[PDB]
């Protein structure tokens, strides 16, 4: 539903994510990272699978942040993919791949994988 | 490095996406899969890091499909990380995530990892 | 340290791993897994890197269960790697693959990947 | 299929393993690698499912490396999950994980992931 994706989120690590669900499936937002070379906010888009299942399976969403903005630029993006939660405690859990530019040589170690789960604080 | 994403690009399973980078990071277009629960064109929607840097390095990426269009809805999304390189035969390497919404009770279950090699050949 | 490692471990599914950490670098013991087409105990097989560093770093490991015993066969096999974080609450934190074999046209979808924390019971 | 996963398999990297797989379900052998904090031999250890299916799929698999030895200690430890096929040309597909022991301020980022393909050529 786009409503309960619609807000402002937080993870473990202490990361903000602002985020607006539209109509046609569509997320768009701001990420302010609390690791890693990256200062500020960071535009993110993503979509999310407008019309999922009744019954309690999560909602299908993805997203992106390219870590480059005004201030800084780390060269390199991260994807994250899950699932929303609703209820009274609304939660995103997600796995994410952070892959950084390289050479040919060290392409072999250009992408790390982790998880993140979101709480939501804010509509 | 330069426009170069922008065009359509094929991978080895057969699919198809078309895309245009925008100067300041946003990647837009659509994908039409060859394999799953997919049926036609689907939007997608990335962003690439506009400056990448100036020793031979690939410009890093990701992007987002929902597989729902009119005429499906798979409950699913996918996300592909990872890097473009421009040369004679540019290419863009990813490694991606394909989640399904499930109960909690299958959630262990509910992420595919894969890689895809897209060329524009 | 062999030492911390070997022991009872469980994790948040419900899941019973019993491993024996060797001197030369060497894990062995069983799985007994709450989910999936598994039923009993299975052979696991490791290795952990038993020279880790001064500091409060975590020793990285991995091992290996392929899903076959003398009551079933799933076609399967998973591997985790993480690290092993001593103290009072010791842990193991993974990220694993499970592969399952399949014909060439479904090996786009034979992977599934996640992750697992494990609590210490026993030694 | 058959003894088949025994012998000395090589990667793109220019990597080499041998291994013997035993009846049972066993894997071991030796790894030598071409990149990394890695120098000489390293133990291998893992299993295969020693029944796989008759659908013409692949043998499940997966092995585990700590890097450390006589001669280097590189704490960290990588594992492959894959499968085996056979035929006149038989190769490994695996995807792999390679953790590094962090301390917890940098244990989000402690974890690189990949994909491998060995051939006997
Ligand atoms: N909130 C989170 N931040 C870290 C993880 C996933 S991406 C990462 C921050 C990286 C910042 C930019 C960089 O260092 O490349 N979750
Ligand atoms: N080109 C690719 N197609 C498959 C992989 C990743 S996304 C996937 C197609 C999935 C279609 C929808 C589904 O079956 O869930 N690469
Ligand atoms: N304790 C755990 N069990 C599940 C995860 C990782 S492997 C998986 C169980 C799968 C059982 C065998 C199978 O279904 O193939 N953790
Ligand atoms: N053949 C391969 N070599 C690299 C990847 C996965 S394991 C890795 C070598 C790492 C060596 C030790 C290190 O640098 O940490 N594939």
């Amino acid at each position: 539903a786009e409503a309960g994706i619609t807000g402002t989120w937080y993870n473990q690590l202490g990361s903000t994510f602002i985020v607006t669900a539209g109509a046609d499936g569509a997320l768009t937002g701001t990420y302010e990272s609390a690791v890693g070379n990256a200062e500020s906010r960071y535009v993110l888009t993503g979509r999310y699978d407008s019309a999922p299942a009744t019954d309690g399976s999560g909602t299908a969403l993805g997203w992106t942040v390219a870590w480059k903005n005004n201030y800084r630029n780390a060269h390199s993006a991260t994807t994250w993919s899950g699932q929303y939660v609703g209820g009274a405690e609304a939660r995103i859990n997600t796995q994410w791949l952070l892959t950084s530019g390289t050479t040919e040589a060290n392409a072999w170690k250009s992408t790390l994988v982790g998880h993140d789960t979101f709480t939501k604080v804010k509509p």
